C-alpha cells in the first residue's frame, strides 16, 4: 500500500506579489518533515492549484520536489478541467521526480460515465507512476462512487488510491469495503481531520487534511497511538480534530485561514492568497486565535 | 438535561393483519429495559409513524406507556403534516402518561421560516410536557438549522432537545456548539448508530438509533464505558457501530431489515412491515444474517 | 384520452373554525364549470390534502362529488404516505361517485424502486377507476421519471395519466416523449400555470394549475384558442399566465395567496387555511391585488 | 441596451491535432454573419473555453476577432478559476478590439458572496469594456441570484447584462422582473433554445444558445416575428426550438453533437474536441441526423 498514513496538503507560500515564496514554502516543507509526517501532497485545493497557470504549477512542483530531496513520497495535484494540461503536468511531475499524482476529476463539465472513465484511464496511460484519484463532490458536483473506483482500480494498475474528501461516515465505509474488498492495497485517504479516526477504525490509511499544515502533530501522535494499539491515546488526538474545523467556516475559500493558522502556530510565512481568495480579515484572525488557543495548538 | 443516553427508536410490532402485536410489542420493550436502555422512543420513523393513522398511533402511545408503566423516560413520536392532527397525538400522549414527544418538521410542503417557527411554538404550548426536535432531512427535504434550533430554544423554555438526524459530523458540532452553548442543558441526540461515539466526544448526549432494537448491548456497553473514562472500551464498541449500517442499505425503507435483525438476535416477532415497506425477502434475509454473525451479533 | 384539457386543482372551502364550507366551496365548483373547465380535481396540494384527516377527506369528496353532480369529470386526490389510507380513500372516491382519482408518490420515505412500483399497481388494482399519477419532485424529494411511469402505464390499463408539477420544459418534453410515444392516449397535464402552453405545443394535454380557481378563462381561452389554430391568441393568454406565478412567492405554503385571490376576483369566500400554513397578512394581500390589477384579472 | 436579439455562442474549429482551424472557424462565423445573428459569443461553454490553455484562448479570440472585423458585436468568454488570468484573458480581449466580455463565476470554489461581488467588481474595472455575467449553476454549482446580478449593476456601470443559463421560467422571469426592474437597460439572454420564446414574452432581451450554430435561421425568424408583431410566426419557430434539445441528450458533453449538426446541417467541418471530450460515434450520429431531419433542419 503506497502513500499510508498522514499526508498533508501543503499550502503554497507566495509573496505580496503573488509569486512563490521559496524560503516560505521550504520553511513549512522542513517543518512538516521534522514533525513525522509519510508525505507530502503538493498542489491540492489548499495549494490553491485551481488559482495557478500551468507555467506557475510546473516551477511549484519543480521547486518543492527538489527541496523534499526524497526525503519523503511526495504527491503532485495535476487535475484541472483541461485535459491535456493535466496530461502535461503529470508528465512534468513524473520528469521531475514526484512519486505519484494526485488527479480530481473535471468539475466544469461533469462528463459522462464513459467520459469519465476514458478520462482517468488516459491520464492514468501518460505515466508509469501511481495514481491517486481525488474525489471532492462539495466543489466537483460529481461524486466518484466507490463502484466507479472499483471500476477504475480494475482498470488500471497504477490507479492504487483515493483521497475521498467528504463529511460521511457512509461514503468512506462504502469505499473501504467495495475498493478494497476487492484491491486489499489500495489506499483510502479521508480529506477531512475530523474523520481520520473513524477512517482508520474502518480499515482505511490515514488523511490528507488541512490540519496537516499548522498541527501535523495532532494527526501524527493519533496514527501512532492508534498503529501502537494504544485507542484511547488515538481517541483523545481525535477529539482535538474533532473540533480543528470550526475554524474553517471563518472564510469561503478557507485557504487564506490555514495560512494564517501556520503563522500562529509559530512558523512566520507571508499569508498572501491568489484571487479570488482574499486576506482574512483582522476580527476573524483574533477568532481564529481564540480557537487555536482554546485547543491547545498555540 | 433530559432524554440523555441510549433512547431505540422501538420498532411497533405488527401481526398478519397490520394490527398491533401487543405481545410482540411488549416482549421488545422489556428486551430493551433489561439490556439497561435509557429510554424508549415510540413512533419514530423506524416506528412506522408515517403508515399509521391517528387513531391507531394512539392506540400504540397508550399501549407502549402502559406495560413501561415508568420503569424507562417514554418518548412519543407525534408529528406529520396535519399540524391539528400533531397537536391532537401530543396532548393525547400527555393525558396516557408519556414523559416527552418528539417532533418532525412538516414533510410536505416546507414551509416558510415564519411558519415553522409557529408551527413548533404551536405544538409546543399545546402541552405542558418537555419537547424534543426531529431533523431528519434526507426525508423531509427541509434541514433544521443550529441557528433555527437555537430560535426554537430561546423561544420556548419545554424545547430541550433534538434528534439529529444526518450523516454529518459538522451539522452534529455546530448543533451542539450553537445550542449548548446557549442552553447548556439541551440534550442532542444523534439518529445513526455510526455517530454516537462523536456525539458523546463533541460534549453531546447520546443516541436514538436503529440497532438500539436487535444490539442495544453495543451502545449501552459504549455509554457506560465512555461514562466511566474507559475511552479505549467505548472506540471499541464504535467499530462494531460503525459497521452495523451496511445493513440498512438491504432494502427502502429498512424497518423490514431492523425486524429480521430483531429475530435474527433472538427475539422471535412477526416482522409484518405496513405498505408501502414490504417482506424482506430470502437472499437478503440471508446477507442480513452473515452480517449479524460477522459483527458477533446473533 | 381521459381528463385532457384544464381542470382546477380547486381549493377547499373553510370557515373560521377549520370545517369545510360548504356553499363556499359550492360556489367556487360552480364558478368553474360555469368558466368552461374540463374537470375538477378535488384535495390536491392547494387542496389542503395533507393538512387534513382521513375522514375529513372522505366528508370533502363524497360532497364535492355530490355538488358537480355529473357536470364536468371529477377527480379526486387520494395519496399520502399511509398506503392502507391511499387504499381506502380511493375505494372510497369509487364508491361515492369520483371519475378518476390521483395519486402521489409517498413523500416521507422516498421508497425502492420495486417499493414503488408495487405501491403504484396496488392502488390501481384497489378500484376500477381511471388512475392519474402525481409527480410533484419539489415536495417529495422523489422524481417520477418518464421511464417509470411508462413503465407503469405497461403494467396497468387504468394508470392512464400524469399530473406533471415540475419547472422545467425538459422533463415535460420527455414524459411527453417517453410515455405518449408507446401510449398515444396516456394524458399529460403540466402543474404550473407558466408551462401550459408549452405543454399543449409539446404534444401534451392541458394543465392542473393553481389559477385555475381565480383565472379560469385565461387557461381555458388559451386551450379553445390553441384547439382553433388562433395560435396569436393562445401565446396573448401565455403572456399573462407566465407573470401570474409571482403570486405565489408571497407565502408557504401559498393556500392562503390562492384563496385571496379568488376573493378579489369576485367570489367572496372564507380564506381560513389549515396549519401549518397560516392567513396572509394585510401588505401581502394588498401586494397581491396590485399584481392581479396589473395583470387586469381583477 | 447591448448585445440583444440572437448572439450564438460559436463553436470553436479544432484540426485532427487539436489545433485552431482558421478556415473552418472563419467558415461558421460567415455562416453565422449572413444567417442574420445579431452578434458572436466566442469561447463559451460550447467554445471550450474550459478545456483550452490561456495562450490558446488568447489567439482564439483574436483571429475570431479579426476575421469578423466590426461587421457584429463580438463578446469574448474570459471567465476561468484563476481570476489573475481573467484579468488576463479580459484586458486581452479589449486589446484585441473585443466588443465586450462574458464572465462566469469561478466553478471550483464556490467563493462567499463578498468575494464573489469582489471577484466581478475587480474583472469589471480591469477593462473599460461592456461586461455580461454568465450564470450556468447546473455547472458551477452557485447560482447568480437576481437579487445578487443587481446589487452587481448597481455596483459596476459596465456590467450591463446576464447569459442566465437555466431551464427555468421562475429564475428567467424573477431576473428580468428584479434586475430590468432597477437597470431598463440591462441585457437578459437565456441560455437554452427553449426558452428564448418565453424570454421574449416576459420582457427579455433574446438568447445565446446553441443551435444559433447549426439552426440559426430558427432563431433568427423567430426574433424577427416578435419584433414585428407577428406572435404566431414567432410560435410557430418555437415549436421547433422546444424539440431541438432532445439532441443535446446525446452526450455529455455536447460539444461534440454541435458540431456533428453544423455538418449534417451543410457546413463542412472538422468535428474534432478536446478532451475530457470526446467524438460522438457512428450510432449517435445516425440519431443526430434523422432528429435534424424530424425538425426539417437538414
Amino acid at each position: 500500500a503506497l502513500f499510508t498514513g498522514i499526508i498533508p496538503p501543503v499550502s503554497t507560500i507566495f509573496t505580496a506579489d503573488g509569486q512563490l515564496d521559496k524560503p516560505g514554502t521550504a520553511a513549512l516543507i522542513d517543518d512538516l518533515i521534522k514533525a513525522g509526517v509519510d508525505g507530502l501532497f503538493f498542489l491540492g485545493s489548499g495549494g490553491e492549484f485551481s488559482q495557478l497557470g500551468a507555467e506557475e504549477r510546473k516551477a511549484i512542483a519543480r521547486f518543492a520536489i527538489d527541496h523534499v530531496d526524497r526525503r519523503v513520497p511526495v504527491l503532485i495535484g495535476t487535475g484541472g478541467t483541461n485535459a491535456r494540461e493535466t496530461i502535461e503536468l503529470s508528465q512534468h511531475a513524473q520528469q521531475a521526480g514526484a512519486d505519484g499524482i494526485v488527479v480530481i476529476n473535471p468539475y466544469y463539465w461533469k462528463v459522462s460515465e464513459a467520459n469519465l472513465i476514458r478520462y482517468f484511464e488516459q491520464v492514468a496511460d501518460s505515466v508509469t507512476l501511481p495514481v491517486m484519484l481525488y474525489n471532492f463532490p462539495a466543489l466537483t458536483g460529481q461524486d466518484l462512487t466507490p463502484a466507479l473506483v472499483k471500476t477504475l482500480a480494475d482498470s488500471r494498475s497504477n490507479i492504487i488510491g483515493i483521497k475521498d474528501t467528504i463529511d460521511s461516515v457512509a461514503h468512506l465505509r462504502s469505499m473501504i469495503h467495495t475498493v478494497k474488498g476487492a484491491h486489499p492495497h489500495f489506499t483510502v485517504l479521508c480529506g477531512y481531520d475530523d474523520h481520520l479516526f473513524n477512517t482508520l477504525l474502518l480499515g482505511g490509511d490515514g488523511a490528507i487534511s488541512a490540519s496537516g499544515n499548522f498541527a501535523p502533530q495532532v494527526s501524527v501522535n493519533l496514527l501512532k497511538a492508534w498503529r501502537d494499539g494504544d485507542v484511547a491515546k488515538a481517541a483523545g488526538y481525535h477529539q482535538t480534530l474533532l473540533q480543528i474545523p470550526q475554524m474553517y467556516q471563518l472564510d469561503t475559500p478557507f485557504v487564506n485561514v490555514i495560512k494564517e493558522a501556520i503563522v500562529l502556530c509559530g512558523r512566520p510565512v507571508s499569508t498572501h492568497v491568489l484571487p479570488p481568495a482574499s486576506p482574512l480579515d483582522e476580527p476573524r484572525k483574533a477568532q481564529l486565535k481564540t480557537l487555536l488557543q482554546q485547543l491547545k495548538l498555540c
